[PDB]
């Protein structure tokens, strides 16, 4: 209540304590104390942490129960931009220990608790017609860029050319950078096949 | 109220606020201290920013649930000029992030 | 004239261009003057020749 406030012969007056301004950059970061009930109505057990946006209030006063941990800047991905985020949160609102995903395209989220980025954000691959990658999987997988979804083994190489945008998935690895090589004819160059020794 | 003023025994003055004259080479840069209502009849809520043109007022006092952040000189552009916009404001009044 | 992800190509001619959002300009080429009976050697790094 706004005003002014006579405390009672058995309360006591300890401090003021003022809203968090929330905007769409900016999140808040809440720990429990205890377990109890916040304003949207949902439960809090003790020691679980969540995050409070700008689409719930615009100002937030920390209650009694819950811990400031920090205010959360929001990481925004341009077109050109992606990054892989270590440990996501889960449809059951856990963080997949030991996991990975790869988030691209031009998107704005906040890291919720427990997450967290790789190597920051990142540059997709933007492949001339003269440029191309030498690529690695770590499992085995089935990449999807086209009606040819070609599997692959878990210790596989193939090329990729062309004139494209490649991300990484989380289970394929980039181990170099070729170059078309420039040929005139009557002119030319000896390669060998290492796997076959020709 | 425009002439001589008695504040009530209750009521005290603190000082003098005059008005912010607008342009057509300026805007002001206005944030909201709380939630209220402004004059053109439009909801602020908390933190929340907007400019104030010179189709708005000539003459605009700055509320008590206002904070001036400062005045926007106009940009202009020639027929042989062009500019590049970070984060434009889309179609419901939101900063489109990283476009 | 649609592009892919990495074309290139060249825009000639009097006009005026601003660049798109998603357009890079990489370089700026000049027309080189020949009289007849007289020339330059081009390579093709596409093909090679």
């Amino acid at each position: 209540t706004v005003g002014a406030y006579l405390p009672a012969v058995f309360e006591e007056v300890l401090d003021l304590v003022d809203a968090v301004i929330l905007t769409e950059k900016t999140a808040l970061h809440l720990r429990a104390r205890r377990n109890f009930r916040d304003f949207r109505g949902v439960s809090r057990r003790t020691g679980e942490e969540w995050l409070v946006t700008v689409q719930d209030t615009e100002a937030h006063v920390p209650d009694v129960h819950e811990e400031v941990l920090g205010v959360v800047p929001i990481t925004t991905l341009g077109p050109h931009n992606y990054c892989v985020i270590l440990d996501p949160v889960g449809p059951d609102g856990k963080n997949q220990l030991g996991q990975k995903r790869v988030v691209k395209g031009e998107k704005s989220f906040f890291l919720q608790p427990g997450e967290q980025l790789e190597q920051g954000i990142q540059d997709v691959y933007v492949l001339s017609e003269q440029q191309g990658l030498l690529l690695r999987a770590l499992q085995p997988l089935e990449e999807g860029e086209d009606e040819e979804k070609v599997s692959h083994q878990a210790g596989d190489h193939w090329l990729i050319r062309g004139p494209l945008e490649y991300v990484p998935s989380a289970k394929v690895e980039v181990v170099e950078e070729r170059q078309a090589i420039p040929l005139d004819e009557n002119e030319g160059i000896y390669v060998q096949d290492v796997k076959t020794g020709k």
